């Protein structure tokens, strides 16, 4: 079958720990330094966002607009005004710009005072984290690289952005690795078409993608319908019996973005078969204490 | 005219951040893993502790004796009985034990909750820490070398000038002097270095009860290691008043403050003026002095 999904696959005694943007816990969020972090850390899997610059270039960044809490520009100030649109900008543009720390006086920096605060950061390409990732061989760790299209509905740029991933997923050969990840089923629909040997993997988000309202199936049994191989639920979606009902249907379940010590405890008892989290070295402990282990 | 003591002189817009073991609430202490992970992290000066092993080797861990909350054996399963003294043990016993990791079920794993959980990791030789250290080349952090004598040793003179001895042979070996600064709890034991290596600044660690005889001494700590030759004072955090580090600073010494790791604890020490401080979570220590308009550079 899909031979990426042996790292992503569960047992009675095993949780995957996914580092999310590598750990942004502790290290500035989709940098190569804190994925570089994050496997040194032992964690086997990375979970990371990708968009599509004005040029055509894929890279690592989790919002369509560069954020002011998180960006810096060449002279070290915090970027203000207008938050520029990453799919308007060419990636000269962006690679001038410092993503190495958050702004501490903002509401997003609060949440993550740990992290370190690091200097002429760069937003990485695609290819660099491909790169670094298909150097360590055999122990490259499997990737959950999610796809962002660009919401400014034009199947041709949707195309065009699952196309340009594939790329530099093949130029890398992380096929062996690589999982294609979003909300946008859609999308996913379209990775299928131009990557039938990548799986699959379904994000769900429940309010307060499917019309959550109006559905008549549960989201495994749509997950499962709609091809996919994962489906990621949003932690305070998960019961054991939908777990149980997945994993019934042949799916994988890998629940986000689980950072509290009690929501961690409880998602690894669900029979998840794996956790999306900020904090992996906290998982690991967690897990580890629960008699379970990632590896 | 120490060149070591640049990377750990504050200023007005700069407060020194000195991983302590490396970072030890984000990676196993001491290892070679958690210094790498330090230094990617921006740390500019790093902590760490260094004890003889019974074949002489100088080895980096925190104690004299081997702590069952950080060690495995090589089975895998954490130690359990009476710790084992590291004089007393050749390196090659106690490389065979696993230190990558906290047990959770204890104080001092529920200390640092959040640590990364590593397997297959061994306490390094001060030797290749150095080693590892000398590769960043003008990027070398400085280094709080803590020698940690074991009290058995306490009437052997001549092994505790040995151990000064093999330290500094490393530090040599490695080009590692223009960093290297020689720490302690154990005054007398600076002054053995200070004779062997003289070029090389001395720092003197304190703790109140609430080294010398706290109950007993009639000058202040900054008084009493001035005196005794030192260029660092390094008080722990709780003892730690503005009038005692502006004492220290007009006797020409450097006060770094440890271990900090508290938001509130760490804002009120840079706020006394202290030169650095020493902290298991520098992230979170950088995140303040930026929050502060502060730098550690
Ligand atoms: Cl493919
Ligand atoms: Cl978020
Ligand atoms: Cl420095
Ligand atoms: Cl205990
Ligand atoms: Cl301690
Ligand atoms: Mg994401
Ligand atoms: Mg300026
Ligand atoms: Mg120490």
């Amino acid at each position: 079958g899909f031979s990426q999904l042996e790292g992503l696959r569960g047992h009675p005694s095993v949780v995957r720990v996914i580092g999310h943007r590598g750990a942004r816990g502790v290290m500035p969020e989709n940098t190569l330094e804190g994925f570089a972090f994050t496997l040194a850390a032992g964690v086997r899997a990375l979970e990371f966002d990708v968009v599509m610059t004005a040029d055509g270039v894929p890279v690592v960044t989790h919002n369509h607009h560069l954020a002011n809490a998180m960006t810096r520009d060449g002279q070290g100030h915090w970027l203000t005004g207008a938050e520029r649109q990453v799919a308007e900008m060419t990636y000269a543009e962006i690679r001038a710009l410092d993503v190495g720390g958050l702004d501490g006086r903002t509401v997003y920096g609060r949440r993550f005072p740990d992290q370190a605060f690091l200097t002429g950061i760069h937003v990485p390409r695609l290819g660099e984290l491909l790169d670094l990732c298909a150097g360590y061989g055999d122990q490259a760790p499997y990737l959950l690289l999610e796809l962002k299209s660009d919401p400014a509905h034009d199947h041709a740029a949707r195309a065009e952005m699952v196309a340009a991933v594939l790329a530099d997923v093949r130029r890398y050969r992380m096929e062996p690795r690589t999982v294609m990840h979003s909300f946008d089923w859609a999308l996913l629909g379209e990775c299928r078409r131009q990557a039938p040997d990548l799986p699959t993997s379904y994000l769900s988000q429940l309010p307060e993608g499917p019309d959550y309202d109006r559905m008549t199936e549960s989201l495994p049994q749509a997950v499962a319908s709609a091809g996919g191989q994962l489906w990621c639920p949003y932690f305070l979606d998960v019961t054991p019996e939908l777990v149980a009902e997945a994993h019934d249907l042949g799916l994988i379940v890998l629940t986000w973005t689980v950072n509290e010590p009690e929501d961690i405890r409880r998602m690894a008892t669900t029979g998840v078969d794996g956790i999306v989290t900020d904090y992996p070295g906290r998982t690991q402990r967690i897990l580890i204490d629960m008699g379970l282990s990632w590896t």
